[PDB]
């Protein structure tokens, strides 16, 4: 189990201002950290955040926390469930600012809620270097769907933070599961409202404002004011970042079929729509070294408990991602160690490994 920590720094919260935290399991004799980003959506406005807060409260409030949750998939300690990193020091930070991890503002006289993504990542680094952390060779900033944007979003930053802290043996690195989308045209438009079925652009510019959002400094040079959200489209900040990032993506996201208003005989159309879009993802990653990205449709992957199952060529995720560690050290592509790993077949599930 991973025990829960709540931040000794209370100024540092969730949406209600309750204090943020994070789990940790500590494994002794271990240099390597893996920071995990729990995802869930967002909300961008008073009206979906007050319905988020009333049937989604422990993604915006801590106050109901358990005080242990069991790590599971990437986060388990158990060789046969994680042959990748399961010696070592586990933390997971629960996602209860509901801003991709970018947001940098305090509840205050003018702000219902208080979005600070951005600075509970700081802050949980932080307390982490008194526990062990100023010890570690390897920490790895991991995360699934809006948690993976957030690895994209803050990878650069911790690597600053810990720079700029005197730590600058740590190697910061990134682990982005189901946070890489596309801002495509829907498949049927949707007028927005909801959080689910609105266009992703129009989301994040609203969120952005609202919350006080934060994105990183080179691609902000880029896109300039106004133009911020871009940042949050991985194939657009991606390629701005100097930490080494590797991209788990499935070609047939869930999440990515319903922002474009995909609810699945499918007709010529719609077939085409679909193939175009794991065309258009394959292109993104073409140029991404290090990176997973089956032929499924399916949604995140890294802590779920049966994550070893899915092979893209025959290659697991975990064992790209050791091939990706063995990549990284004091060093030309490995044989048969592959890292960059993308489906190259057009439809859902012409991966047999795809999940049931
Ligand atoms: C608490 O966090 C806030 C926001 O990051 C920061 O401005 C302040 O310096 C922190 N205070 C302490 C005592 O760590």
């Amino acid at each position: 189990d991973l025990r829960l920590h709540l931040l000794l720094n209370t100024s540092v919260t969730c949406n209600d201002g309750s204090p943020a935290g994070y789990y940790l399991k500590e494994s002794r004799g271990s240099r390597r950290w893996l920071l995990f980003l729990e995802g869930g959506w967002y909300c961008f406005n008073r009206e979906n955040c007050d319905s988020r807060y009333d049937t989604m409260r422990r993604l915006m409030s801590s106050r109901d926390w358990p005080r242990t949750r069991t790590g599971t998939g990437i986060l388990s300690s158990q060789p046969e469930e994680n042959p990748y990193w399961w010696n070592a020091n586990m933390v997971f930070i629960p996602y209860c600012s509901s801003d991709v991890w970018s947001g940098a503002s305090s509840k205050s006289e003018k702000n219902e809620y208080a979005f600070m993504g951005a600075l509970i990542i700081q802050e949980v680094v932080r307390e982490l270097l008194g526990r062990g952390l100023s010890g570690a060779k390897v920490l790895l900033l991991a995360g699934s769907s809006a948690g993976g944007t957030g690895v994209l979003l803050n990878v650069d930053r911790v690597a600053e933070q810990l720079e700029k802290l005197g730590y600058p043996a740590i190697q910061v690195r990134g682990l982005a599961d189901s946070g890489w989308f596309l801002d495509n045209k829907q498949y049927r438009h949707t007028d927005c409202v909801d959080t689910i079925t609105c266009a992703p652009t129009e989301a994040i510019r609203r969120g952005i404002r609202y919350w006080n959002g934060v994105v990183p400094e080179r691609c902000r040079r880029q896109f300039q004011e106004g133009e911020e959200w871009n940042c949050f489209f991985g194939y657009k900040v991606y390629p701005t970042l100097r930490s080494p990032v590797f991209v788990v993506q499935w070609l047939f996201d869930e999440a990515q079929l319903t922002v474009d208003n995909v609810h699945l005989p499918v007709q010529e159309g719609l077939r085409l729509y679909i193939q175009n879009l794991g065309r258009e993802l394959r292109h993104t990653l073409k140029d991404v070294p290090a990176s997973f990205a089956p032929a499924c449709l399916s949604h995140e992957i890294i802590i779920r408990s049966h994550w070893t199952d899915v092979q893209v060529k025959g290659t697991s995720l975990p064992r790209a991602l050791h091939c990706w560690d063995r990549s990284l050290h004091d060093s030309t592509p490995l044989k048969g160690c592959p890292v960059h790993l993308v489906d190259s077949c057009p439809w859902p599930h012409c991966n047999p490994s795809c999940p049931t």
